């Protein structure tokens, strides 16, 4: 699924420490 692919790509910039 689209969200599932987020894990196989969001390795970099793992959401900085800013819940913006």
């Amino acid at each position: 699924t689209s969200a599932q692919k987020a894990k196989a790509e969001e390795r970099k910039r793992r959401k900085m420490s800013r819940g913006l």
